[PDB]
């Protein structure tokens, strides 16, 4: 009852961190449809993300019928990250032992890059998104022209996934160096955070690594988006990169996939600042 | 920046608590007088206040110009607290040692209740005295009948004590069995939360071991509020009661006022559910 025992919880020597994200313009589109519970799950996703990156668990979180709606969805996603209840923004507290917390400073050149799938936008790029839908002459309660099984405000409005299950056995494993939460500004912006302000390493990305999924396809078609505008706005079916050594690249991406997260490498380390493309002209066939 | 080194900040055994609590009409009271500044205080005050009572230490604390002047509070507020800055509400994070957590079960009758002075009706009971200064006939800008060196407005909007600080030394020599923050219903209804739902002990509360100071002799007076309801309704001068057991009532004395905070003996744990009030005929003078 808003009291954790933390070494009940298994830590010995816990670091307390502290993660903060929101929403934004994906409220306008469940305002626009009608459901809003998904939002509520986005608000607490993107929050925990944040912690999971530096390794911890979440603890806490905090954030007219429609806040009724909402307030239904946060539950659900706090029950999905574990952590207890306390434009929109979240609040999250998280723990991780002081062995565990990322990123690490061992990251060199040579390091891979793994990518954990994403749902779909999340939460970043719905003011683009929703210009490209409709001068496409399509509304929210249309069938998605690349998913025939649901509507576009369905797809568009898919909650944002939940990283906390899958990464802490290997957090806890010290499987992993450093994650990046890719929410606005795309592979560009978040991936470098991973680094410090001066530091000397960057990545080098493989856009032929994967197929786009359906909907990135169709809308850098319907919204004549050229790639390397894909990779600097939307996260591109990549809700998570994760640095890991060569060495331990096996068994990281057998404990994503262990626990339900279609993995792979997309990219590896080496002594260039920022993010660098390689396939920007096959990236969406 | 956000995460905080639980074992470097002294705990080998962490516990996490969570507080909450809010201001309310005292804000109105701030609005209608023109500053702000204080409520600000108020809800870091209010907020860490419920930790201290478990024996945490407060870590984290969470929440138009008037927005801007209340939020210069709130960072004098943490500022005095000693926490990170992350109708109005408020929630702080704080830990404790598992051994100095309160309240603890060694409570019994003959244990005695000290008792900590607040600066004013801290965050409760301004309705009520709202109606008792305006029937006066005297505004928020008149001069303070009872303290001619102030407004009636700023005698109102003290802030409400910040109690981190001199009760953090008694939590970490075991001096203190269990606190209570007295904020809305006054002792009547604060004292018992410290006991469990079934217990068979209370407190007699000696309203004679200390004047009442004179805000609450003017409101009591002007108000025609009787003794019995006094007591159930405003702090009454008290903003903070504490058990300890007799054989340490003379060392956490020592301990609150070294550490500038006026206390004194208030009462004394029994075995009778509830509150027991001595003197209520004298109450007031």
């Amino acid at each position: 009852g808003g009291a954790f025992d933390l070494a009940k919880a298994g830590y010995k020597d816990p670091i307390l961190v502290s993660g903060t994200d929101g929403v934004g313009t994906k409220l306008r589109v469940a305002l626009d449809h009608g459901k809003h519970n998904t939002v509520g799950i986005d608000l607490v996703a993107m929050s925990v993300n944040d912690l999971i990156v530096q390794g911890a668990e979440p603890l806490y979180f905090l954030d007219v019928p429609v806040a009724a709606d909402v307030i239904t969805g946060i539950a659900e996603g706090c029950l999905q990250a574990g952590c207890a209840l306390i434009d929109l923004a979240g609040f999250a507290v998280g723990v991780v032992e002081r062995a565990q917390i990322l990123p690490t400073p061992d990251i060199a050149s040579g390091d891979v890059l793994l990518a954990l799938s994403s749902s779909g936008p999340h939460s970043n790029g719905f003011s683009l998104i929703r210009k490209i839908v409709s001068l496409s002459n399509l509304s929210l309660h249309d069938t998605a022209p690349w998913d025939k099984n649901t509507s576009v405000g369905d797809a568009l409005l898919t909650p944002t996934k939940v990283y906390i299950k899958p990464l802490l056995p290997g957090i806890k494993s010290g499987l992993y160096k450093g994650m990046s939460h890719i929410t606005g500004g795309g592979f560009t912006e978040n991936i470098p955070r991973i680094f410090s302000s001066a530091s000397n390493l960057g990545v080098k990305l493989d856009l032929t690594s994967y197929s786009l999924p359906a909907i990135w396809k169709w809308l850098m078609r319907a919204g004549n988006v050229e790639a390397k505008e894909m990779v600097r706005t939307f996260n591109c079916g990549v809700g998570m990169i994760i640095i890991v050594a060569k060495d331990k690249a096996d068994a990281a991406l057998s404990s994503l996939k262990e626990n339900g997260e279609e993995a792979w490498v997309i990219g590896e380390v080496q002594e260039k600042k920022g993010v660098e493309y390689v396939g920007l002209d096959k990236f969406g066939l």
